[PDB]
């Protein structure tokens, strides 16, 4: 039955995690479509509200892609070096490595925050564990496996998201949060 979203202890979880001024994660990443599939080891560093940077690394240790961003100027680095710059992620992502994601909020999603979601449901810890997100006239679902309970405030620890044509796994190993 899970809690209900209008409870004080889901807006104080919120609060808690949007307190944070840094936020570290690593583990397991996984892109599927039905014109790529993509399986690497992720690092995700955000320093600031819309600061942050998304490593993604092969078992050779060789870089996949790097996704930093800066308000004003967020930058896609591939594998040969090949450098782009835009002022949105989002589209850039989508127009660029052939993985497009609703990533302007599942930069607010992987921190076990809503976004601009209004339709999720949330465990019996009062935390997210389902959402559904319509946008550019798909529908993505977000369902959460356990939370990293070992940080405080507790951080995903696994998810994934869906709208059918896309899929997107996240198994986080760790978090370091300040």
């Amino acid at each position: 039955p899970g809690k209900s979203p209008d409870s004080p202890q889901w807006r104080q979880h919120q609060q808690d995690v949007r307190n944070l001024n840094q936020y570290q994660t690593r583990g397991a990443f996984a892109y599927i479509s039905d014109q790529q599939k993509v399986y690497a080891r992720f690092f995700w560093q955000q320093t600031g509200q819309d600061r942050y940077r998304l490593l993604l690394t092969n078992p050779d240790g060789s870089t996949e892609l790097e996704l930093n961003a800066q308000p004003g100027n967020v930058q896609l680095v591939d594998n040969k070096g090949q450098r782009y710059t835009a002022d949105d992620a989002e589209e850039m992502i989508g127009k660029l490595t052939g993985m497009p994601i609703p990533l302007n909020s599942l930069r607010q999603w992987i921190l076990g925050l809503p976004g601009d979601a209004t339709d999720y449901k949330l465990d019996d810890q009062y935390r997210l564990s389902e959402i559904t997100y319509s946008q550019n006239g798909k529908n993505w679902k977000v369902v959460y496996g356990g939370y990293d309970t070992k940080t405080q405030p507790a951080m995903p620890a696994n998810m994934e998201l869906t709208d059918g044509g896309q899929r997107i796994k996240l198994k986080m190993d760790n978090w370091i949060v300040k």
